[PDB]
């Protein structure tokens, strides 16, 4: 069994703790932890290519996309490996994370240990915006958190 | 080429960035960068074995140490594969660091993507203590920054 942890933290009150979990090479990764200081509604969460934060969120680089694909949701054959869709805020500020996905990886191919897990402004709209950004970002806006995907114990 | 990149946070602030390059997998990784916020002298210098800054530094565990060897000194046939020796900040309390290592990698089961760089409080005496501690951690005291190595591009 492989697992991975991500702290979430950037500029402002927005910060974070992400666990990964794989039972095999070739299975499923399940994502949980919790995310505080986000607004009510759906918040854009991606694995960005570069587990660089020499500048912040930014350093990130672009989603992580090793099959050069279109920008989609988890549940689409077109998307980034990146593509992890949406956290969900209530009213409290805070997400409480709960994700199986079976594209991420931790290790084998496609693995994510050391690349950026990011938190958005605001909801991704999983490729289904109506322009060609959707297709691209999914126009989630700016990156509130983020922390480099490492091996945990 | 492989480059790879690590932000160093802790209090005072103690703050630094250091980059790896690797140019082939059975070639040595040239470590270079600065870390600001030092007391002058010499800081040990490691790989630990998590990527887990869930609680700070204290989460990243014990040396990196994946070939089960005891603590030594980079130039030393006998050490961890995260023994990395010490930096040293002058009086501007700045660690220009450069080094070259055989023993770390960008690939394989040596790999340090995902784990974390930790800079020390004291010099790591590279097992030469001659207490026994000096065989497992080099007595370099407390951590005062670390950070989760990552992909770079
Ligand atoms: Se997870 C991964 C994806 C693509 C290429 C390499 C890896 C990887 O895990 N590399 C480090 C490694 C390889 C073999 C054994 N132990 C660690
Ligand atoms: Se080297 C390593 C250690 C732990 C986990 C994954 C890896 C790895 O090799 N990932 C693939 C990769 C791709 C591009 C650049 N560096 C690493
Ligand atoms: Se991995
Ligand atoms: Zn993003
Ligand atoms: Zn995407
Ligand atoms: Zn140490
Ligand atoms: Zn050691």
């Amino acid at each position: 069994a492989t697992k991975a942890v991500c702290v979430l933290k950037g500029d402002g009150p927005v910060q974070g703790i992400i666990n990964f979990e794989q039972k095999e090479s070739n299975g499923p990764v399940k994502v949980w932890g919790s995310i505080k200081g986000l607004t009510e509604g759906l918040h854009g969460f991606h694995v960005h290519e570069f587990g660089d934060n020499t500048a912040g969120c930014t350093s990130a680089g672009p989603h992580f996309n090793p099959l050069s694909r279109k920008h989609g949701g988890p549940k689409d054959e077109e998307r980034h490996v990146g593509d992890l869709g949406n956290v969900t805020a209530d009213k409290d500020a805070v997400a409480d994370v709960s994700i199986e996905d079976s594209v991420i990886s931790l290790s084998g191919d496609h693995c994510i240990i050391g690349r950026t897990l990011v938190v958005h402004e605001k909801a991704d709209d999983l490729g289904k915006g109506g322009n060609e950004e959707s297709t691209k970002t999914g126009n989630a806006g700016s990156r509130l958190a983020c922390g480099v995907i490492g091996i945990a114990q």
